[PDB]
């Protein structure tokens, strides 16, 4: 199966796009502990290149381990990249109000199609949250 999630911000296409994929950018949202847990997120901005973030837990707190790489990169606007056993295509759409932007990925049989819709949606929604911090709106 192939899980959709789409969020619409209210953000210029060029900000959204770079601020989708820097990993500084990655951490104010995710990646991040107040009990003294180790995690680092990177990003490889470009065609055909590969990165991993990941997470550490000093006590038990919260953890894991993701790599990716790009396949195609289109206008700034249309990526595909693939991630473990699984893949993932992001297309980035200009509107009048706003930015709206969708990614979908192929299903992890090891999870529930929900959880991973809910999942993935919460990562954009968190993009949302990133762009509301760094951005009157809100």
């Amino acid at each position: 199966m192939n899980i959709t999630v789409e969020t619409t911000v209210a953000a210029p296409v060029g900000k959204v796009w770079r601020a989708y994929t820097t990993p500084e950018d990655i951490k104010q949202w995710n990646a991040a502990s107040d009990d003294w847990h180790t995690t680092a997120a990177t990003v490889d901005l470009r065609e055909g290149g590969a990165f991993s973030s990941r997470m550490e837990a000093k006590d038990g707190s919260m953890g894991f381990d993701f790599a990716g790489t790009y396949t195609k990169v289109v206008e700034n606007k249309r990526i595909e990249y693939a991630f473990g056993d699984r893949t993932a295509k992001v297309e980035f759409l200009e509107a009048p109000q706003g930015v709206t932007v969708r990614v979908s990925f192929v299903a992890e049989t090891e999870y529930p199609v929900e959880q991973q819709q809910q999942g993935w949606q919460a990562i954009l929604n968190n993009f949302k949250r990133h762009v509301e911090s760094h951005l009157e709106h809100h």
